[PDB]
């Protein structure tokens, strides 16, 4: 109880850096990169007992995942990858690992001041996305 309190709420994207290069590293094709890169998603995070839900709404795609920390689940990503995901809490940071096709990417979500900072890493390439409260 109270594990992710500081994440819960409704958040809006305010900045993005290096996302196109991250998507390239992931394997995302041209047209999806262009439309996905334009998106300005809202992220809605909620907790009910042990179940965390992260919803993302944008003009590109609406997605929703619900999960228990440490417990793998199957996810279809906005770019239509079919991945095996595991999300854990490590020192206050939500760490989301996605596995598919012998590949892996990690998404870390952290509270920093009034922001929620999202770092997406694929091999040597990092993208940083900053969300503020809606
Ligand atoms: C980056 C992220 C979360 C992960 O999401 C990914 C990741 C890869 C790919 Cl290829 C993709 F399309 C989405 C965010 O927290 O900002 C996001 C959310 C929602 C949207 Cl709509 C977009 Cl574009 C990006």
């Amino acid at each position: 109880s109270h594990m992710c309190d500081a994440f819960v709420g409704t958040w809006k994207l305010v900045s993005s850096e290096n996302f196109d290069d991250y998507m390239k590293e992931v394997g995302v094709g041209f047209a999806t990169r262009k439309v996905a890169g334009m998106a300005k998603p809202n992220m809605i995070i909620s907790v009910n007992g042990d179940v965390i839900t992260i919803k993302s709404e944008s003009t590109f795609k609406n997605t929703e995942i619900s999960f228990i920390l440490g417990q793998e689940f199957d996810e279809v990503t906005a770019d239509d990858r079919k991945v095996k995901s595991t999300i854990t809490l490590d020192g206050g940071v939500l760490v989301h690992v996605q596995k598919w096709d012998g590949k892996s990417t990690t998404i870390k979500r952290k509270r920093e001041d009034d922001k929620l900072v999202v770092e997406c890493v694929m091999k040597g390439v990092t993208s940083t996305r900053v969300y503020e409260r809606a």
